[PDB]
């Protein structure tokens, strides 16, 4: 009654990765595929570099150019890669099953080739020996009404698309109505929610777009739009030196962001939004903030799929924020699943940083249980073995290395702190770190493709206004 | 009861264009704003380099590398530039007045700037002292059934996103499919109507993006895939010299095209359409064809705002193909209107290149106009001199010179003849023929953003495969 997808073929053990994102595509990089087979399920046929979609909405670089098929990662492998464009709906751990729906396309990157007789929108269960789970995390309203019917997340292409459409929408209104006039000012104001690295980026490249390209021809409009960045907690970018913080939020506003601290959003309609502000003596005040634009980049929550997964093995019936995992990033209470980045919980923060971390020290791991001969056949054991095989063959547990952070201000200003281990190489602001943002990002580009196209975004901006189509 | 649009700040005309594709756009860059006040009337925001239309639906080049934005032609005007964001619905010659609709946007650029008053979606009637219409021509169905419910024409860039998420789809689905079935062999087969240079170069585009492109990765794929170019007279390119059409038809075949000669389609269906030959003979047959996607690249019909000015202007009552005008251009029967590209006929073929020639002459007259003091007289006047006028001056009538003709064939190879007056300087097809094609019309791009992007796509293109994504 429900396909099974479980190829024979071969002696290779099938690996299959939940995710195309920063921890599958690092791990798809690393993984040697002479001695797995390797499988992909995710609805999303690319790679998105997060650091930079912050500056897509205003065309700082193009949507196009910080993405990368998964099939070009796939193309450079030497073995057999399949990737199913569609949404993992139940991990199935006691049949070493995968159950998928929203099946849109099938693509077998060898020539040999088996007919899988599967059709689009018809379920099926994908067989596995190993399950790599890196399925990420989705954004937290926190259970505040609203923000999901009027505000707009920032985590995905389509967000970029839809943030661009809704404020090209409101300068068009905006320019339509007298000076002065209230409606107008509504239509021209924009509210970020979170004062991390995200909120400040968007914040920040919005306010470039609104002086560097829209002042050059709607000067009046221009001067009347206003950012708030809205953050809970006393600081922004709380994960920074306190100096740095302050060097950062001064320069916000003196770009004209408005920065409301000690400050949380308590409920979101179509045309304002409920602020309340928790001064330090205790007091509560609360302000009505009409806004055009709401755009919410605060927090992740776990996704149903994982959740459900939760509740499926004991060890995991205790999980919050995501799977919890052992010294090897192994999923507890599982032999044969592994979890890394967002979706896997071991203390550390979520970040690309960790989950490329981690997909590289995994992928490595793999290498060396393909040079142990037990493993493979603790897969066909009755005994789940491979939590001591670990320990006995002396594998050292993951150790996540911290190499600082960065970000960007609008206004060609930057922090950054760069390190690693205990040793501090750099940390500070400015200009100069406003250049070392955009070298270092691209750097951490994961396709020759992706980096070439955002450097020639960055040299066409050095001469020319942003593209801001309205339905481009 | 119908808001009435009338700058009478200063005493410079009012010049109201109607467009913004290659009349208007020409026009303006020439059109001299110290001597008068230029308003634009188009639901387009952009400029479209319509010859690069066809490589853009595989990602040969991007959308957004071959559209301008109208605001960046009117920043570099030195006098008053007005841009409605509307769409003409009626020109009223006795009132000298153009209403529109479906207003989104009005920009002003310029700093004193008076408010309108004007609401989205709600007419408004536009007064001009001269009218330059310039809105081109829609594509014709021939009254054929089905080509607008089931085809895409390739006019717009609208277009060219249809066709890549139609052609995207249905690669998705046929590959699901078993080698050998007909649907799967229906979904992988392209019809591509029209024999012109469109035709032809949206053919060998797509050709390209198989061969090249998709091949890399599904080789059995790309190898069941058709392409279709129907023609319905006995060549293709029938405005070369006979020679290139033939070395253009055993090109097109040799990269696997099926060209179709002789041959009209009669009705188009959801997944087949009827296909007629007339033999040289006399004898008719036909043939049903399985298609996944339908491109109508033939011909092109006037717009009903222009039809409905046929019947307002007794001299235009027998116009059929578009507003017949004087050796000045101006339309017949009118004192203060004129008309440009394909919107007017003057026995001279609908291409960017009469409608550039057009609109530039047309300019330089209207710097002659400027120094003659009777000519805005005139217009106050009660009798319709201007006519006279311009024979009285002494004004030269436009004279077309045809440069030649250029076409793209797939495969690095083209054809193009190169002219002025009688002289011929290049003819014929082939490798290098491919590089002057690229030079040429990298030279006849209208702004530097857009030049720069069309390169940066091409030098993109010698390094990387096509950008084909479903949704961008
Ligand atoms: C705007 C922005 C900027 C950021 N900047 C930085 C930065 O500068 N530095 C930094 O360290 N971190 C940054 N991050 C955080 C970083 O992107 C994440 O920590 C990282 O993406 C986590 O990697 P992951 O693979 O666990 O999840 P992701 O990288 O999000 O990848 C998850 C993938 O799984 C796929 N998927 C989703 N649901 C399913 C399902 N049901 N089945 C199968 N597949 C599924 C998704 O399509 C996605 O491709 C940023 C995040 C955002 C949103
Ligand atoms: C795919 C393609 C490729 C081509 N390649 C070539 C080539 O290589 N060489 C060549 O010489 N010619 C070429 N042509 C022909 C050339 O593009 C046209 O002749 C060109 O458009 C000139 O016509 P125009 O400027 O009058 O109108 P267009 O350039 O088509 O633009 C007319 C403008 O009027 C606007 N408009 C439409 N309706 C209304 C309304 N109701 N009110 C107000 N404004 C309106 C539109 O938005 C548009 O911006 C090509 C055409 C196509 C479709
Ligand atoms: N350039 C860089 O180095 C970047 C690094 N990152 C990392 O990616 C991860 C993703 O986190 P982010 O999206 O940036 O979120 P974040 O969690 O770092 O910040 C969200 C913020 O919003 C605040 N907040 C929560 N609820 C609120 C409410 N109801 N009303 C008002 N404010 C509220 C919180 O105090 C919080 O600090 C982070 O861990 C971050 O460190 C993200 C972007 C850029
Ligand atoms: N690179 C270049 O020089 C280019 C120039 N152009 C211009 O675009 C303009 C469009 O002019 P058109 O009059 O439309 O010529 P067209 O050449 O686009 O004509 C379309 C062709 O399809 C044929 N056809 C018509 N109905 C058919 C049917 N029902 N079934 C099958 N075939 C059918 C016609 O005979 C005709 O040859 C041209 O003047 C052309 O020069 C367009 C693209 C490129
Ligand atoms: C591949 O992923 C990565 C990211 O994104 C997921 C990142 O943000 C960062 C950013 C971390 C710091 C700021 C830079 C590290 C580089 C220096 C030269 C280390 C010495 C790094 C390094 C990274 O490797
Ligand atoms: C690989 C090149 C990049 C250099 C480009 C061609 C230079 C920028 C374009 C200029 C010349 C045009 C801008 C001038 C207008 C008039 C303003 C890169 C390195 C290639
Ligand atoms: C601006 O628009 C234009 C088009 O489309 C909008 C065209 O297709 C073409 C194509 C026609 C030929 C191939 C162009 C030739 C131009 C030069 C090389 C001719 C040199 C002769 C003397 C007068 C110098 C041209 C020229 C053009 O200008
Ligand atoms: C510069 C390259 C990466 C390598 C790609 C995938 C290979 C492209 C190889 C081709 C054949 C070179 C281009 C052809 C020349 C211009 C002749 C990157 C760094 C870019
Ligand atoms: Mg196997
Ligand atoms: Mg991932
Ligand atoms: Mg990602
Ligand atoms: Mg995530
Ligand atoms: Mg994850
Ligand atoms: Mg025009
Ligand atoms: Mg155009
Ligand atoms: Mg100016
Ligand atoms: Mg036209
Ligand atoms: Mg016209
Ligand atoms: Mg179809």
């Amino acid at each position: 009654t429900m396909k099974v997808i479980d190829p024979q073929h071969s002696d290779k053990p099938n690996v299959l990765i939940l995710g195309s994102g920063w921890g599958a595509i690092s791990f798809l990089k690393h993984i040697d595929t002479k001695k797995y087979n390797v499988s992909i399920i995710s609805p999303r046929s690319y790679f998105l570099f997060t650091p930079l979609l912050p500056s897509a909405p205003v065309g700082t670089v193009d949507e196009k150019s910080i993405i990368e098929p998964i099939v070009n990662f796939a193309l450079k492998k030497k073995g057999n890669v399949t990737y199913y464009e569609a949404e993992a709906t139940s991990i199935n751990p006691d049949r070493n099953t995968v159950t998928i729906k929203s099946l849109s396309a099938v693509s077998q990157l060898y020539q040999p080739e088996n007919h899988l007789g599967l059709h689009q929108a018809e379920p099926a269960e994908i067989k596995y020996d190993y399950l790599i789970s890196a399925v990420g995390a989705e954004p937290n309203t926190f259970g505040i009404p609203g923000v999901t019917d009027y505000g707009h997340f920032l985590k995905e292409i389509p967000n970029s698309l839809e943030i661009r459409r809704t404020f090209a929408a409101n300068l068009e209104k905006a320019n339509l109505l007298p000076k002065g006039d209230p409606e107008r000012r509504r239509l021209l104001s924009i509210v970020v929610v979170g004062g991390g690295p995200t909120g400040v980026e968007a914040a920040g490249e919005l306010q470039d777009y609104v002086h560097q390209d829209l002042r050059k021809f709607l000067p009046a409009l221009a001067e009347e739009v206003q950012i708030h960045l809205v953050e809970a907690l006393p600081i922004v970018l709380n994960m920074f030196e306190k100096k740095l913080s302050s060097y950062a939020q001064s320069h916000l506003e003196n770009t004209s962001i408005k920065v409301h601290l000690r400050t949380a959003v308590a409920k979101v309609e179509e045309k304002q939004l409920l602020a309340k502000t928790k001064h330090e003596d205790g007091k509560i005040t609360e302000e009505t903030i009409p806004y055009g634009t709401l755009i919410w980049a605060t927090g992740n929550k776990a996704r149903p799929v994982i959740t459900d997964l939760f509740k499926k093995i004991p060890e995991q019936n205790s999980s919050k924020r995501g799977l919890a995992v052992n010294d090897f990033l192994q999923v507890k209470g599982s032999n044969n699943i592994f979890a890394i980045g967002d979706n896997a919980f071991a203390g550390l923060p979520p970040t690309a940083q960790v989950a490329h971390q981690e997909a590289e020290y995994l992928a490595k791991n793999f290498d060396k249980m393909a040079q142990i001969p037990n493993f493979q056949k603790n897969l066909s054991s009755r005994k789940d073995k491979i939590d001591l095989l670990f320990e006995e063959n002396n594998f050292k547990p993951f150790k996540y290395n911290d190499l600082g952070a960065l970000a960007y201000l609008g206004s060609e200003r930057a922090i950054a702190t760069i390190r690693s281990g205990k040793r501090t190489f750099y940390t500070g602001g400015g200009l100069m770190t406003f250049y070392l943002w955009r070298i270092l990002y691209l750097s951490m580009i994961l396709s020759a493709r992706s980096r070439l196209k955002v450097f020639f975004d960055w040299i066409k901006l050095a001469f020319f206004k942003r593209d801001f189509f309205k339905g481009l």
